[PDB]
């Protein structure tokens, strides 16, 4: 096919990344909580600056969409980052990372990685 | 990811015979046998009481699900505890011991530790 679960698997293997119950029917979710706002707040109240992503399925196309930004106390991401280019190389860096393993196990699975529209407004190279 | 998974095991193994690495893939895994269940039975087929927990890693956050039950003769962990308050006391007392250790190691680590939400089931006070 490749099967939704032959997927789910395999891109569980990439690392601590998937959010499985994120995951629907041919979409897939991907985060990473990068670094730390500020930990003088109690740790359950901790944010992160990092980035997510959005994988939609097509076929045997998947479109992927990565926004960088803030994880807040309710888990909600939100499309705002710190100006500090120390933390936006530390972003970055495990995006890139991320989406080098992301290739390498889309092209096992013989499918193929194509950007959303959407990451002509992405503001960092990839 | 910085520290790496190998960094993590090594630090987490300082803290005691609680880190089962054959069991460690973005997770780790960490038990205690704290109460037999019966000392009258040979080593081979003996049975404990205790708990088991299962530390997720997103980026820079460690997460915790403590589970208490029953390691069988089979060497498989069930969520099921004889009714009795010694027994469960004992088990209790090994826990926070742990986590204690547990916490000055995330910190020394620079990360951050937070229960799962399935913490919300977890029959004991933390």
């Amino acid at each position: 096919h490749p099967t939704r679960g032959k997927l789910l698997k395999r891109f569980a293997q990439i690392g601590p990344y998937i959010r499985e119950q994120q995951c629907q029917e041919s979409q897939f979710f991907f985060d990473c909580l990068a670094v730390c706002v500020n930990k003088k707040v109690t740790p359950e109240k901790r944010e992160f600056w990092g980035w997510w992503m959005e994988l939609e399925r097509n076929g045997e196309q998947l479109i992927y969409y990565y926004q960088v930004g803030l994880f807040d106390k309710n888990g909600d991401w939100v499309n705002q980052v710190i100006s500090k280019k120390d933390v936006i190389e530390s972003i970055h860096e495990t995006l890139i990372r991320f989406h080098d393993f992301l290739q390498a196990a889309v092209s096992e699975l013989e499918m193929t990685l194509v950007p959303d529209e959407k990451m002509s407004n992405f503001p960092l190279p990839l």
